[PDB]
């Protein structure tokens, strides 16, 4: 069958740590006041979620109260425990307090507060430096989050919290997380669409922290080239279809011989033949200012079919890209 697959940076973090750090099951939960949050009003609900902006009446801070909608009970351990590691790290946000919610009954998660701005008008907005900035930042919670053997699983645009005023991003929504162990089958139903890794797209369980390189790579194409989404696929299939389109079929073919995939037949029908794009092809006019040949090797060592030949974030934040901030 598949061939196996090992992260090329911090393998062995989770196995040398003790049980207690990555055993989320046998977390023990440390409550909090309920009473001491009021909420003001709905921000948004998810799949898994609702999201409210509230007001310990305490300190008279704004905070971020996040009640968890009847799941599962171990994805909401691994939340709690992804949060309470991590706690502190650049750019990744604070869990202040876990509440049990008196209406749902299920945990509430406290967090800081951060001043969003849409990114749908502010992806609009970025200038060039602003790219590099924000992208070297989310870079420092990517790093910091692989560096404590975490995958984040879900990086895009709505889960990068920018405060745009304060130049203040934060990592969100780590509710997808998960404990790196070589050798590990995961779930390959995490992320979303349009910023899902070839991995997942052709049902490899072996994955690792380069997942979220290939996600951030995504929103990188999409800020420099001013297209939103970079890859807008229909469904998951047609998703691996417009990454053929430019990365070319004979490397997405190299990829799966590599790792001994077996593609879904479904794919013989619908995925062609495509050489692959040169980067220049999708700069014009109105993003030409947003691209440079720094931008392009960059976003080039990112978009790789092979999680292996990515960039790690360590790597990236190396990467002659960011010598301007
Ligand atoms: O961790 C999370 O899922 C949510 C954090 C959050 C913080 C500020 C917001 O405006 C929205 C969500």
């Amino acid at each position: 069958g598949p061939v196996p697959s090992r992260a090329r940076v911090y393998t062995d973090v989770n196995t040398h740590r003790p049980s207690e750090y990555w055993d989320y099951e046998s977390h023990v939960v440390e409550w909090g006041n309920q009473d001491d949050y009021q909420l003001v009003r709905k921000l948004g609900r998810g799949k898994y979620s609702e999201v409210f902006e509230a007001i310990n009446i305490t300190n008279n801070e704004k905070v971020v109260v996040k009640i968890l909608k009847p799941v599962a009970a171990a994805k909401i351990k691994r939340e709690i425990k992804i949060l309470e590691n991590l706690r502190g790290g650049p750019n990744i946000i604070t869990l202040a307090d876990i509440v049990k919610d008196p209406v749902s009954r299920t945990p509430a998660l406290v967090f800081e507060h951060v001043n969003n701005t849409d990114f749908k008008q502010l992806y609009q907005t970025l200038t060039d430096y602003d790219i590099r900035f924000y992208m070297y930042e989310i870079l420092k919670a990517l790093d910091y989050c692989h560096s404590m053997g975490i995958m984040h699983r879900d990086v895009k645009p709505h889960n990068v919290m920018i405060d745009h005023e304060h130049r203040k991003l934060r990592l969100i929504d780590w509710g997808l997380a998960e404990f790196y162990h070589p050798g590990q089958e995961y779930n390959v139903r995490v992320a979303s669409r349009y910023f899902k890794g070839p991995e997942l797209l052709v049902d490899y369980q072996m994955y690792d922290y380069s997942l979220d390189m290939w996600s951030l790579g995504c929103m990188l194409a999409s800020m420099i080239f001013r297209k939103e989404p970079f890859f807008h696929g229909h469904d998951n299939y047609d998703q691996l279809v417009r990454i053929a389109k430019v990365l070319g079929t004979e490397d997405l073919y190299d990829y799966i011989d590599k790792y001994n995939i077996e593609l879904d037949p479904r794919f013989n029908d619908i995925l062609g033949r495509h050489s692959r794009k040169r980067w220049e092809r999708f700069v014009h006019s109105e993003n030409q200012h947003l691209v440079s040949p720094e931008a392009l090797d960059f976003l080039d060592k990112l978009l790789r079919y092979d999680h292996q030949s990515r960039l790690t974030a360590r790597e990236a934040m190396e990467h002659p890209y960011f010598y301007t901030v």
